């Protein structure tokens, strides 16, 4: 009459991931997996197992028709969505609750809310969550222009208001806003639950991106104090509430000069997530779980004090330079250890990565009592880390660590590109 | 003109741990090794090697000769015992002072008074540390059992007045105190440092227990109050000025019906100084280094705060059933992770375990905010553990995890030996 086996519709570290949770809890696993992944560590250690489909995700990781059948037959109570494939998928929410089992995050009409821009934008400034300043919805756009302010972004980013019109028709064979033009990435994580409560986890800045894809990711976030943090951390647990927000989630902003502008809702569990669990004490993924089965959110929000600071940096099986991946046998791995290091990853000595989906492989965090100490734990693990067959991106990670601005804190969003280019 | 490099006079996981230490200060290292451990993972890390002598420990690690010219020949400012081999040897202290470097740990006076049981008694009972109720020093001997109460301990245990005056004369070709039937193993660890200050950070139950060898230790100790932490942690750092502490320590307790009975000073790190560090937030290691520089503790006692529940088990190359040792190649190492685990061990994928030290291979730590998710996290983390190629203790570490009384808590230093033989 509870939450007492759940379906993993996900694989790698994350999948990893929500397995431990589950077993800390006595919840029982199905692991759902491609031909391709029969040796995963999550599937190994899992107490059922259900291939649904060959190795191409698009026949197994996103067969909708094989992940439910797979809960049907062996009588699973929920489904854990994970990141990526379908977790922010409505149609797959709305198929799951209608076939009668517990859906491991919001329910559909929320994820098509904050699934969609113009929806969720309103849905925010109606809330109180700041968006960034624009047209709202939809000859008189070089007017719109004109108050927003250039720079503009149709989405183009538009500097002049002469090519206003083009860059109008250009992007219209293919909304109008302030193009920020520095800002760093800064969420929020929250948590809801069935019970009407919902609380802030403080904040990650997660700036440092090559081709919008995350590398290094931290918490807090340099510069902002306790007054900022309740004040924005409140209004997304507000708007959580206001929305019938439920589960796990983040509140992503663009942070400039100051000020908070929203960008998106992940309406799920993010990679990222272990920084907040290093810094604030709570299991994210339990919390899920527990939310899931119908519990309140197990502390309240005067229980939450931010202590230490965490980075993470995403270790990926690809060429450092060229980043182009790099499949293959994983001859020898020696993973770090030791005070204040985490280590989050489903590769083994002996395991293969295969080429069908991304490249992460390794998810390395660290924990200290400052900054520094956090940074310095980092460069160390790394360099006693050694992933032996393939190459990684630690090279990359070695590099940003070291980096001066890195090091002061709060570089913006482009600077990992600019520095590439340098 | 501070400690810019420190010779490591250890091996295997605390020389790691270390170095780990060392490299966050940014302190040079010196791995001193035999040459059966030139492939050991510090040993590989470490900034200057030094071969100290050939596999036998008498001929390296215990080469007091040998370790002060490496400390010599590489100009080092100090030298960090680890613990066993010469960590509470005064005479290596001794001459380590008289040769002019800083030793990590109390001065030789400080290690031949706690070194030596009557003398620790006398210098604890004047600090107000309580000891065993006891003959004091040194016919008169029925009387003097008498007032302290049968049973008796010549060390024999005595529990017969008859057969007094024999296991006298027994122990005798080969002092008196009241034998605690069924204590508990509480210890408490504090930091001194040379500026007057002396702190105390909870205390361990280290209560299971094999040939008197621990096998799994935890923090807090289960049934302590903070009010009861409070008496007794400021008596040892009281005891730890009035005695011209420094560095690190640990003051153990045999703990039975509510009192405490001092038994030893180890005056040294010691091996499940983990378990502190995940609820107190200090990097013990990383003390004994500042404090050795002449720096002050880093915090003050109001600033130590018991948070959440931990555990370690002590994973050994041995045969789980007749603890024999167990060396030789480890063909695979997956080292288990994930939130609250923490993996202090210098074995990888390839190493080979000698036959010529300790079978300790491995210490896996976990930290929750109850006892239960401790417990249950180990649990979780040992049935991920593979070490192939050798047979350790995992499957012990698996029954006593599982055991009712211990997941109860506050079993006694007999209960393992008991459980084996049912
Ligand atoms: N107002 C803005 N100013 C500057 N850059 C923006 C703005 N809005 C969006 N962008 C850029 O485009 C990216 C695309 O948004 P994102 O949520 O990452 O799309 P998806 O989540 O589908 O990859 C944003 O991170 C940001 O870097
Ligand atoms: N008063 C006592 N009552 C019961 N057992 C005792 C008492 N004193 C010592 N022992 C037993 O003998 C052990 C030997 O002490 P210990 O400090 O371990 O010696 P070492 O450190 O040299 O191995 C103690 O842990 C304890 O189990
Ligand atoms: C093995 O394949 C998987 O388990 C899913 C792959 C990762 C999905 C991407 S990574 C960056 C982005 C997506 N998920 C996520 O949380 N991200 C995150 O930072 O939020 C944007
Ligand atoms: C690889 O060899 C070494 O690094 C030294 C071996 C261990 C010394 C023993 S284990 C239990 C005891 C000794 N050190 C220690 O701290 N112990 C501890 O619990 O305090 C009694």
């Amino acid at each position: 009459h509870m939450l007492e086996k759940v379906v993993i519709a996900n694989r790698g570290e994350i999948a990893l991931r929500i397995l431990r949770a589950c077993k800390e809890l006595g919840i029982k696993t199905v692991a759902v997996h491609s031909t391709a992944d029969r040796d995963l560590k999550h599937v190994l250690l899992a107490d059922e197992t259900i291939c649904i489909g060959p190795a191409p995700s698009a026949k197994s990781y996103l067969n909708i028709p094989a992940i439910i059948a797979a809960a049907e037959v062996t009588g699973a109570d929920a489904i854990h969505p994970g990141y990526g494939f379908l977790s922010e998928n409505a149609d797959f929410a709305e198929q799951v609750e209608r076939s009668g089992f517990t859906f491991i995050g919001p329910t559909a009409d929320v994820i098509r809310l904050m699934g969609d821009k113009v929806s969720a934008i309103k849905a925010m400034k109606k809330a109180g969550v700041p968006c960034v300043p624009g047209s709202d919805g939809p000859a008189k756009n070089k007017e719109i222009a004109k108050r927003i302010g250039y720079p503009i972004i149709i989405k183009r980013v538009v500097r002049s208001e002469d090519a206003l019109e083009e860059s109008i028709a250009m992007t219209k064979a293919e909304y109008m806003e302030k193009y920020l033009e520095n800002p760093r990435h800064v969420e929020i994580q929250v948590l809801a639950d069935t019970h009407g409560n919902a609380v802030y986890l403080a904040e990650r800045d997660c700036s440092m991106q090559r081709r919008h894809q995350k590398v290094v990711e931290e918490a807090p976030a340099p510069g902002i104090t306790e007054e900022v943090r309740r004040d924005i951390g409140s209004r997304c647990a507000n708007a959580c509430v206001e929305i019938g927000y439920r589960g796990a989630g983040t509140f992503e902003f663009l942070y400039e000069n100051g000020e908070f502008y929203f960008i998106e809702m992940n309406t799920r569990i993010q990679v990222e997530h272990p920084v907040t669990e290093m810094i604030t004490g709570v299991d994210l993924v339990k919390e899920q779980l527990r939310i899931a089965a119908g519990l309140p959110i197990s502390f309240k929000q005067e229980d939450i004090k931010v202590k230490g600071h965490a980075m993470e940096c995403r270790i990926n099986a690809e060429d450092p330079k060229t980043f182009l991946p790099s499949p293959g046998k994983v001859n020898h791995l020696h993973s770090p250890g030791g005070l204040g290091v985490r280590w989050d990853s489903h590769v083994y000595g002996g395991y293969t990565v295969p080429p069908h989906y991304d490249s992460m492989i390794a998810k390395l965090i660290t924990y200290g009592d400052t900054r520094e100490v956090a940074i310095r734990r980092m460069q160390n693990a790394l360099s006693e880390t050694i992933i032996d067959g393939i190459k990684t991106n630690i090279p990359l990670h070695e590099l940003i660590l070291e980096d001066e601005n890195f090091q002061k804190g709060g570089t913006n969003i482009h600077y990992l590109e600019k520095k590439l280019g340098m």
